């Protein structure tokens, strides 16, 4: 039950920029990739706290430079029940 | 028959938020994660009424802070014929 | 060949409201609940026209307390014809 | 090869009020129901040019009375190649 | 490798006056009639290039008249490699 | 693990004369070709940097002149865990 940490982009080319800045940034797995419509996408990763907040930070920097940045936050201990309605993979 | 209680937002990570404010604050189950379109997701929970009351005024106002909410409600009752319209899982 | 009464809401939550509060208010069967994407959803009941008039009218101002009402119509009698372009289950 | 009547409207409910008007005025058959996002819908008759001309009066009148139209249009015998993008049913 | 002919409009029936227009006025053959959401259709034409060029000025002048052109553009010779995300059928 | 190009318009006719100008301008292989809808289109290549960097400011410019750009960007090399979330195919 690890951090989890999300940033919602309009515009895949913001995604894809997130999603590479997030991974380098620090010790985080991808969990989710998800598109719900209107071109938002919504970039999920997951690990210890410190890792998630780093990756989430440099995520929302990146996809701001080349793209339009929605929503970013962390989430330090999703409760039980959210896991239903996370994604099952990236 | 259970009361009902629903949180829509524009952009999943304000789902997110919401749901987890929703099931961390009262005794309530994620029954619906409804995506319609223009990037709009609904959070659909269900338990007693004071419970869903509470869990719909905290995600509301959580998923406020970090995204946007188009509306919230509760239905106390729900009319058996709407059964047939309401998700039948999250 | 009964009374057809449509509402549309741009939002779920609003389209549940209108539904409830539909079957809720009259004799009246749910028989269409279709989403058309830029978050259009469209209620659909049928019954006697007096009882489709009196569910238009609940559900339309039950929807707009809520949520925001695209449109709402009563059609006493659809052609015939109609029938082929109307869900065939909500 | 008979004439062709469109009538596209922004929401379903001024799509199924054109459909109702459309076979209701003359003698015309539905052959194109049709959802293309942003609640684009495309209602589509064919018969006898006098026919679908009349049709495509009744349904943009009818369609805009409850909803909004975005466009309508006859084409009186549309060239065989276009039959291949058309729908194949209603 | 013969020229590609191109319109996008923003509705379906600006679509089908474009398709039928441009199949009139030349001699081309329909390849492409793609939906990408947010109403946006593409009809694509295949042929000699002053037979494409021809079809592209009709078919955008007659999709203007009906409807609400996007863009329009002709291909001479388009990059064998662009075949692979092209349409397979109209 | 190559150099990454991203070209994504609002349009499809954008797309295209991206996907064709990349393809045309330098020693680069199509890989994704994405709807995430709003009308959004991301066309992607793969190569050496200096080929993706010419491949994508040639997109970019020949999109524009037809159609609506909404972001570019290069990666020159993509983190091992961004594959994942990478179309597996244009």
């Amino acid at each position: 039950n690890n951090a989890l940490g999300l940033v919602e982009t309009k515009g895949l080319v913001g995604a894809i920029e997130a999603a590479d800045a997030m991974v380098a940034s620090a010790n985080v797995q991808l969990v989710g990739y998800e598109k719900i419509g209107s071109g938002l996408v919504t970039v999920m990763v997951r690990g210890d706290v410190g890792a998630v907040k780093a990756a989430v930070d440099a995520g929302s920097a990146a996809a701001s430079v080349v793209g339009e940045v929605k929503s970013c936050h962390v989430i330090p201990r999703p409760h039980s029940d959210v896991e239903a309605i996370l994604p099952k993979s990236a």
